[PDB]
């Protein structure tokens, strides 16, 4: 099995000394092929790139979702939270089942206006600009998902819009990736502001669910604390990679303005009305193929972990022992050639426009199974708004012809994304 | 709405007794514009021909494929295969899961052994023809795609180049109709039972489950589609390469263009997959005699519910739309005044076109499955025929297009010169 | 003549070594009476607290403007604008002539739409709060005042509700001083510069000619001009939204009155021009604030020719005055004993109040030419928040007022509690 | 174009049948707008009222100075006087050129003098009166006014507050407004005293500059017979508006007890002396200021008229042709909204307190251009003297609750006006 350049006893864990440890195993996976093994002190894992292994690994009879080194201390803070919890863990299945209908049309319906709060503060933030001001692009994309994750998550208002310095999570999880007593006091403050709301609390969210719902299966509620952990769990899962999305969306718009004319067209052809509609939302089917080739690019989770349950023989070649790790990398997975043809680097939003034509597991930027992200139509319908409004509202311009740099904490996005935009002057 | 000339209790009806109704209501798009009343007793429909309205017909939610009077009679021996089946029929969404990813760009790997296979049999009939002798063109193309369907559809060999020519005879129009549909059936039937893996759409279907229902074909269906592959992907490619040698003989510096890239592509005996990726022109030349003569010109919708087309026209849940593709290829405000020219360099960048401008495949998940394959094959063909000869227009041909529910030059016949490099 | 406390050869100038100089002044005032001499070394000035003798500064034919020490170190940012230049001084009377038109009560119709945008944004910030959370009063009413002047003043946006915070550094005062300097002109000069019309004081700028001389501003003289507007006319204004506030929360039965005419004049999701002329009651409340802490809290006075002041001062040519603002709103003989309340209903009728007796706009052909624009914007944002919100000083706030060139009530907070009646 | 309504072939001539035209005219005005038609059998002229209208009518490239029908029955016996002159009539300039020196400060300077002698004999008038007796206000300003126009203009005395009965011209004047023979008769008596006056005359007055003066343009003197019309032309120009202006002030001083107040305390710090000084009277800025909106609100001399030099379009709305004609409105100019705000009935004297406030032609009620009062300075400084002088040394009361009630001649004086004056005792 190809393993990459060794370190003494290191191992191969210095390969991951870098700010940009998912992009250097990606090149490592591209002179390696589908599978290299990785070695830390301690560690052994497997590292999946070609569709035809992910597909065996998505098998949940075969594998179950591990927990990563990095997810593993993300759990001293996000608890047994869906994200972190194991499959097994009974506050799994239950929070799983509560929070499904969370995530239901009559619930999305639901969340639609406070979205359009949110998108609507996003965009007079930009008309109210003087000429030959800049937009930085992922600063405002995360204000907006915060806030909206805040607001359609627990009726609570993080008026990220109203600041420069923001309102600790970001600290926690840096040190996860004196730093004792600081870690400590983050989690301390996470933990007292959600524990206030929860104790505080009528209204029309996530946090309701969580506190008059019952799981169907065992009959019980969450209790107070795995709410909180729920609750920290939303902004650690559903607004960054939200943001990540947004932003390197617009950053393909920019560097295709064909693909930008397209979507713009549709956006102005289908948001009529002042405010959009959630149906008028669910109509921008061109605006949904640019963010899938956005996620299909750049994945902004871009791995996710798995164990076998058993001893099994993976793709007829590489036998597994039970407990044997394997991380599924999203991004090379998306960049399979004999899934998506030799063009894999070129953004192309019409590989989505006949969405059947896509095999089965080629293309998982939400991950697997009974583990993927609950928060999927969530994310999109958000996302697909925002776009839209911004497509509707203005033109864009790349002004220093940007050059596309990737940040890496748990999530991806462009850092130092910029452009300036100009009004069409259509009212809001 | 305008609305061309009636005829009494028979409205519009008799407008379509001709032999070429498409080029008939082309014309009447020139009189009339972007959108026609076309009445006929007992029905309407209404005829789109720019890019501005033909884009909100192509919006998925608000209307979806509609099958015409044609496709109601195509249906009696196509039966629920995807071509004539309404899009909330079972049959359709099963079939479209179980097909859809076979036909992938990517899945042109295992079928292009067997194109070539028919390419070789093509440039082989062409280099033993004597030297006055001439190539009946769309006679020859339609005998190559038919065996190529028939090869990577089912492996079967019709064996049309060792012959001089029931089906065709079908899609004609009542007692006679009953006996063409038996031979079909009783010849697919035998074939789907006899059958072991090839590297064929049949193949697929047997082994094929769809993700969502669990369920695969009935093996009655299966026949459904192998008629439905032959009706609808081999007169269709026959056409458009028919119409693209008749292009390149009447523009010699296009010709020319696309030979050198041919000769400096396809620098191996017989094509590799990648090589008929790397002809980017002939591609473009494809593109651009799709944009001329769309070889299916037409597609039928209906509205899903009521809404108002370009701000002018209520429509009412169920009413028809016909999109005229030829005219919608010919719109100004897209393509600029020169539309009638023949010029590849039009898809030189294929992503610069509007969205929905260009649509001789149709819309959605609606559209043709087989865009891929048709274009593979034609590029290769095409390729090998610019490779190995080259051509003369020798009778100053007058382009005459013969209408069935496709389009071909009929009588198109040309000259081959040999270039004598091997196979 | 009496005078307070002396340091040898320092005279009376230590007395203003003080965080609070005006209110040390205050004290002095309240020790000796009417007036005073105040002694530094190489000058003299007399301190005037009577509406007696300050009836007879006021006489324009007798006293003109004097730029004290503090104007005199504004002047190296502020330049000849209005609010640093002598009157004799060409761009003194050019600038007035061309700029007081468009500050009428009648030119705020203009503004009155800019007013209302940074108006709601306030509004909106505070609806947008959850639950336990406060509002720093002067740091919201800057925040507003200074977009206000920026969006009225010169079309252009501060957007200081989307921000935690060089001007204010140069006002503060050797080297930085410079550059402070610098940064104002240069994004000034390119405003200007790059302008088309608007409904901003820069337009009548512009397009505006002295009836007298019959000349414009110059660029530059025009660029002072924005720098003293943002200079003279946000933190005074602010300061007033935030006394008024003050007042309003520790009189609980005025802000009770004061919020019953807000209700039932603003009637309109947002409000009209002529309906914040008709808060008489809110305007009641801002002139009671301005009495009490009037936030330019004095000007300055020089002898035009030799005079006597009150029978009992004689005055040479070119001696200086300094009017004390707060002291004079405090003139028992004037306002009866009760000058520590606040009682809005003092101005009933405004025509009742003598001259010279109340004078937080200074005097004459001197004084604040954007009084109007000040006074309508304070009444329509006051307007607005009584209509919006309850308020309760949380904390029992304990006043402190804090000094620059202009008063405010530092570290003032509340807390908002939402009507929720939409805008 | 508006137009009130008509009288079959009378058109609107019988509007005008009133004691009150001027104030008829207003309330047309306040219904039609800022324009209106009126005809007449054999003429049209147009009443302008906006500011807006009124400032173009007063460019003087397009517009001049016309004879309205009343001033050319004046012209009867006025002549070639200043007021009812063509500005291109040869008199019109030479006269403007000579007589602009008389009304210089070193002029101005030169007749304090006389006014404080004729502001005395009112003083001592009023000083005198016993107990309980009142006060005929409008009766003793014109006394007062026509005494200082006699004496400074020409050194001669009508001693008029030795007279109940007048020294004939108010009978001319009403005419114009057996009668054929007593006009002819009044024509005579203004002519014989005035040429009886120049034929006698060594005086700092108005007389003087006539006699020793040459137009510096065209080197020629007035001949005597103009010089009679110039002073028949002071007497009806520059005393009955006068006498209304201190008539209307004092009226709404007894309205307004805190304007009183304000400019009663003015004139007590500032009228030092027993008799004022010529620089004391320019220190009394508030009785300047309730002056000016005495005047804004009744100017005395309501209406003057214009007509097109040329064809021109009025506002970019009414074409006119060569020789149209406009009338200025002034009272419904100084009760323009759009320029002095809803409350332009009030009486309110700090309007003026920053005078470069007053837009440009939004306060004519001194006239317009060339053609505008030449005796602006002088009336205001009598005025103001006298004015001043009232109010440093009486008390006043209203004592019959007086209702505003408007005599039109050629001027506004409000008739029947009374008030009682109870004396400070300060010695004149
Ligand atoms: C485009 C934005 C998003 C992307 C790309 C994304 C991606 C993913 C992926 C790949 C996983 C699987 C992780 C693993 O296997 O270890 C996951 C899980 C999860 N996500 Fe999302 N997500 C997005 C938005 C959201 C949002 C908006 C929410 C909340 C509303 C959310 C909540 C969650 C939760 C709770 C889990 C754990 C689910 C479980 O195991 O029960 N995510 N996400
Ligand atoms: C240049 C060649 C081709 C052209 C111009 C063409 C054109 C089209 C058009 C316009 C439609 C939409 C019809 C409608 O909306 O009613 C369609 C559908 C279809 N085509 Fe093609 N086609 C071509 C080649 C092929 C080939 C090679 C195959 C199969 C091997 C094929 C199989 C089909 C099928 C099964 C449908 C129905 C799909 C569905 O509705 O699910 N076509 N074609
Ligand atoms: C409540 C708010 C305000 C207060 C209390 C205030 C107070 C004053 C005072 C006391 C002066 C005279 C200074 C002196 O004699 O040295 C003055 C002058 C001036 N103010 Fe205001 N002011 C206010 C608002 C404004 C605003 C909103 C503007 C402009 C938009 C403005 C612009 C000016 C200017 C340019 C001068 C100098 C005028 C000149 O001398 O020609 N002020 N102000
Ligand atoms: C407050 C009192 C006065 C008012 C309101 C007043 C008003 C006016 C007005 C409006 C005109 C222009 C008439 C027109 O355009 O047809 C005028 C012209 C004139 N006035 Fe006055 N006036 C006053 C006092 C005086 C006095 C005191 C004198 C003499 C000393 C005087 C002498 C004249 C003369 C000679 C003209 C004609 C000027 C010319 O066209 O050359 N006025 N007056």
């Amino acid at each position: 099995m190809p393993q990459p350049k060794t370190f003494g006893e290191l191992k191969n864990l210095p390969l991951l000394n870098t700010d940009k440890p998912v992009q250097a195993l990606m090149k490592i996976a591209d002179e390696l092929g589908e599978i290299f093994k990785f070695e830390a002190p301690g560690r052994v894992t497997r590292y999946l790139s070609s569709q035809r292994l992910i597909k065996e690994a998505c098998d949940e009879s075969r594998f179950d979702k591990n927990l990563s080194q990095a997810l593993k201390f993300v759990r001293d803070f996000a608890g047994d939270g869906l994200f972190t919890s194991w499959t097994h863990e009974k506050n799994w299945k239950k929070a799983h089942n509560i929070l499904l209908p969370s995530f239901s049309q009559q619930a999305m319906k639901g969340y639609h206006a406070m979205m359009v709060d949110i998108a609507v503060q996003l965009v007079q933030k930009w008309e109210r600009l003087n000429a030959d001001e800049h937009i930085e692009v992922p600063e405002d994309m995360t204000r907006l998902t915060l806030d909206t994750i805040g607001l359609c998550g627990f009726n609570y208002r993080f008026n990220s819009f109203y600041r420069d310095q923001p309102h600790s999570m970001v600290r926690a999880l840096d040190e996860a990736m004196e730093n004792k007593r600081q870690f400590q006091e983050d989690i301390k403050v996470m933990n007292d502001l959600v524990d206030k709301i929860i104790a505080d609390r009528q209204s029309d969210d996530l946090l309701t669910h969580m506190l008059n719902g019952k799981d169907p299966e065992t009959g019980e509620p969450l209790d107070d604390e795995n709410i909180r952990y729920q609750i920290i769990t939303f902004l650690i899962a559903g607004h960054e990679t939200t943001s990540g999305l947004l932003s390197f969306a617009l950053y393909f718009l920019v560097k295709n303005p064909h693909v930008l004319q397209k979507a713009a067209e549709e956006a102005a052809r289908v948001l009529v009305d002042p405010v959009p509609s959630y149906k008028q939302v669910k109509q921008l089917k061109y605006v949904g193929m640019v963010l899938n080739e956005a996620l299909r690019l750049w994945p902004t989770a871009p791995a996710f972990s798995l164990y076998a349950k058993e001893d099994t023989v993976l793709g007829g070649e590489y036998p597994l022992e039970k407990g044997d790790e394997l991380m599924v990398l999203i991004p090379q997975l998306h960049r399979d050639k004999t899934i998506w043809g030799d063009d894999v680097e070129e953004f192309r939003p019409e590989r989505f426009e006949n969405p059947s034509a896509i095999p089965q597991h080629a293309f998982k930027p939400f991950g697997n199974g009974q583990r993927a992200c609950p928060g999927q139509q969530f994310a999109l319908h958000e996302a697909t708004l925002v776009l839209g409004m911004m497509l509707k509202h203005f033109d864009f311009e790349d002004h220093t012809n940007y050059e596309l740099d990737i940040k890496e904490t748990l999530t991806l996005k462009p850092e130092g994304f910029v452009v300036k935009a100009k009004s069409k002057k259509i009212p809001l």
